[PDB]
């Protein structure tokens, strides 16, 4: 897809409606909050009413055009589905979904743990296709936007997280072709696919809590970026506290294998 | 991590292989290769009947032994016993070649998620089921885990989502749990193939409608030479462009930067 | 160095003084018509007055401020040293330089030719060592930018063109280490390596005209290419045909090993 | 181009090898290596005495001969007739290691016109006219050229301006007449090496005032075997990271896409 030509604006967000997933904690809080502040209509889920609320009167106080929240879990297709009918009938319509919620996970060695490998590829990246098709209907009357969060460990290879790596690469493959069709078939729906390095929130820094030696990213920061390169239509956002990485991490070699096919039927 | 040496047919003669995907094309050109060089070989595919031509074709040609056993690896509790069968057949396994794949449509993705679901299931996870259960043998031969993939498994491409989708999956299980081994230093080595259009009756089927075609035998016996040199990734293509550009150098800097953090 | 954050716009040049080596042809003449169109003051120069005074009439027709010129050879550093004072005197300062003269060369496999190789290293590269020592106070009084124009044979390597691409090369180490040195004595005066593919201009064109099979690049848009980058304040402008090229020239290792240094005295 | 072969010491028995920059440090660790390995040696620097002393430690050592011929390679009229009498000398030359530098400022440049110049000459041009002096005997001998070189011929440093510009200059010229090579056919290999800060008393006397250091003699066996091994770059550094990020994959791929117009 082609980016706004043009300086990101907080104005940009004001009116717009904007689902987020996983936003009771971490990073899609902190999005939600980014949202309410620039006067964003919002719906928030995961699957903890309490925790949602909280999140929802935080966004009210902030300036949110409005703010409400649906609780399920994602490992079901049928909630999934749903939501998002429910969320675009509370605010009329859709112009961005963000879709940033995981399953509980934690780091250690692969042995045996099929479930782990099943239930990260239904929740992490399944429940991801199931709200892109419930919503594409609406993202295609308001010209919307699809943001994919992902991470460094959905790019290259960590040890300690090897189903949710396999989940993270899926998105990729995945959004990535859907990105190439909705070229090819005049589709004017954005996706951008966020690639995360660590970002202090509490469930990491509660697993690498001087476990792992290694320098954690604001959270905040982190969700202004994300949110960012959505309004502006890029097709990959990267943020990581490390310059190498900044520098290293795209790969120009596979845009080139992709030109060369897209230019050649 | 690879091999010192150069490829020789002897590396495998005797060795104890499973060939996944192995009724039609890549697959069988290995089961052949194989046998040519000696293997014992158990092959399996959803196809009896051209399982057992296959199995027989390898006989004819030198193996030290061949048996398949038929299912489908849209079912996990097959994944599981059939590696099991597999190794007392043989008395051990020294390399697993994973090549199976669902049917793929070229077409544009719109809601079919049950597909979405099945390749999953059936081009990842059910990889990730028979590594789990030949892990113990391979461990006790220092064995080898074959895994193969895909341009599109490395770079997008329209009509083909759910299919990128399980190849891209792959790299990231199989690349993280190549870490995992390294440093719990377990000694299966882990080598993941990237093909472009290889000239097999599936694939001539889809694309007929020009893109350049690579012989199947020739990829067949690339893959099985990468696994026997233990190394990590194997590229084959027409093109020696799109193998040059399939390289990811910047990615292999990238993961010896983060390893300093373990 | 940092780059002017903001949009290149054609009035960023009005009434600036500047000067352009080698513009009685080729892409330094069409940098001299850029910037007459631009409303700049400009003196140009090269061997020849009287195609520099085509130029220079061309270019006060075009709008230029002002526009003279000052013939001698690159080969000697006396007239290089005065000619930036001559042209200082006839602006009343300078706000960039730009270096883009080569001695001829032609496309040929290296044997013997010492001669050439010396005379590159001479025209190509300590000539414009020269000329920046002699602009340097004038451009301190002005916060002014050099302009150093290679071509990607200054950074991968091709046959045929031995001497040239070693002249090129020299001018990648030479400027780079200044600029750092820039950086850290606080000078701000920019230097933008401007790194070319093939470009259609005439002495080109003959030289490769149906003999060696690539496709050549618009002079006058690699031209305003030029100049953007200098106006904006970059390090390096790349300006090819392919894109291969535009995606896979720069070096980001370098720019990493560059960066470790920097930062550990 | 490169071999195929790990190096032997036995490569260089008999050999014929001309090293400039030999008085002192790297080229005189090399010198000696070379000795030690039964090489016939020329060595030339400025320094006659001292010259006199290196060549009669490479006797002791082993050399199947040695000889030094002292003069300036600010002199290229004695740069071309070196090369000529180190010939005759030998009856031939097999590699030519090209390692001498003019003293260098690290200060900040200010208009020192006379010093990038004679950087230049002495370590860029001269590499040049003693390459061109000793081509028909490498070309006869199927030869090698060894250029020495440095991180600050690679990337950018302050303080360094006209030495790194000699040095990215010889990149410039010697990958160049490398593509010359394979084009023309001419059977001379061309190798350039890439060394951080090596622990030579000049190096250690112009940073005093930390700096990692590499050993010089472990410095001069690698730009050896790299010579001998016929490979296109070494790299020496004492961190494995800076090893990594010297290379540059890029632009051996644009190179390659750039050859098919020719
Ligand atoms: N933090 C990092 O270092 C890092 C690094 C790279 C990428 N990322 C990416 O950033 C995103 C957010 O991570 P974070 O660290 O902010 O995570 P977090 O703080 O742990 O939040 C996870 C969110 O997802 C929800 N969730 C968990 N299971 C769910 C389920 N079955 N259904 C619906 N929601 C569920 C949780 O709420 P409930 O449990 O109440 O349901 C929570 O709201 C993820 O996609 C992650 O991969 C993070
Ligand atoms: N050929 C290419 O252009 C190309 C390009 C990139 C990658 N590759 C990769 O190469 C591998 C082989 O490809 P190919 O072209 O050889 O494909 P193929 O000829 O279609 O063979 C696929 C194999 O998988 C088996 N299979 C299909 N469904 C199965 C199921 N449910 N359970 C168990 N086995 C099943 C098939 O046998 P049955 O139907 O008998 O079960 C067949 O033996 C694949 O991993 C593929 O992605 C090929
Ligand atoms: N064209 C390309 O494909 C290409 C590709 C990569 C990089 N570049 C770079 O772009 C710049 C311009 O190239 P171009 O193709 O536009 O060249 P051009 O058209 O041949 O112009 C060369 C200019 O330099 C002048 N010149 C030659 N010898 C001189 C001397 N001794 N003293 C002063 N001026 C002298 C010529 O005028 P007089 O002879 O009258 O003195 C002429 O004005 C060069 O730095 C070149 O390396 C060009
Ligand atoms: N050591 C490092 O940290 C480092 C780092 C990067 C690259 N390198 C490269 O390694 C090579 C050797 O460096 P080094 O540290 O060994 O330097 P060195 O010890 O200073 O030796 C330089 C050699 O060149 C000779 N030389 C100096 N001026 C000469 C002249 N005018 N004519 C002929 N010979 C002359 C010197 O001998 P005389 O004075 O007797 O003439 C000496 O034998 C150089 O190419 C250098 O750039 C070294
Ligand atoms: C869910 C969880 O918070 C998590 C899971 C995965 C990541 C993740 O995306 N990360 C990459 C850096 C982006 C992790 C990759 C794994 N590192 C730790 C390790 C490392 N070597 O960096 C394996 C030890 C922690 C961060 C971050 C956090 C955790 F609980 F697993 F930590
Ligand atoms: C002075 C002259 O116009 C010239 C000299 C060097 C270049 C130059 O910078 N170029 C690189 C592409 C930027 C050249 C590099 C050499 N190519 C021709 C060759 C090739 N393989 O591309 C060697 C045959 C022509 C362009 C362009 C033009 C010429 F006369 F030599 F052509």
């Amino acid at each position: 897809q082609q980016p706004l030509n043009e300086e990101f604006r907080p104005e940009m967000l004001q009116g717009k409606k904007v689902i987020v997933t996983g936003a009771s904690k971490g990073i899609g809080r902190e999005m939600a909050y980014h949202l309410a502040k620039m006067g964003a209509h919002v719906v928030v889920t995961a699957r903890s009413k309490e925790t949602l609320q909280k999140v929802v009167s935080h966004c009210l106080e902030l300036g949110a055009a409005s703010a409400h929240y649906i609780a399920g879990t994602m490992e079901d297709m049928t909630f999934a589905e749903q939501f998002v009918a429910q969320a675009g009938k509370l605010m009329g319509g859709l112009d961005m979904l963000i879709l940033n919620h995981i399953t509980n996970t934690s780091l250690n060695l692969f042995h045996d743990d099929i479930h782990h490998v099943r239930k990260s590829m239904e929740v992490n990246f399944l429940s991801y296709v199931v709200l892109t098709v419930a919503a594409l209907p609406m993202l295609k009357q308001s010209n919307g936007s699809i943001v994919v969060v992902s991470s460094l460990a959905g790019k290259v290879a960590y040890p300690m997280v090897a189903a949710y790596s396999a989940s993270k690469f899926a998105l990729d493959g995945f959004f990535s072709s859907i990105r190439k069709e909705y070229s090819v078939s005049r589709v004017n729906v954005s996706i951008t696919l966020c690639v995360l390095g660590l970002i202090d929130t509490e469930t990491a820094m509660k697993a690498v809590s001087g476990i792992v030696h290694m320098q954690a990213a604001p959270k905040e920061e982190c969700a202004l970026e994300i949110i960012k390169g959505g309004a502006l239509r890029q097709e990959e956002v990267y943020y990581d506290s490390s310059l190498w990485t900044t520098l290293l991490i795209r790969n120009p070699s596979r845009k080139i294998l992709e030109f060369l096919y897209s230019t050649s039927y």
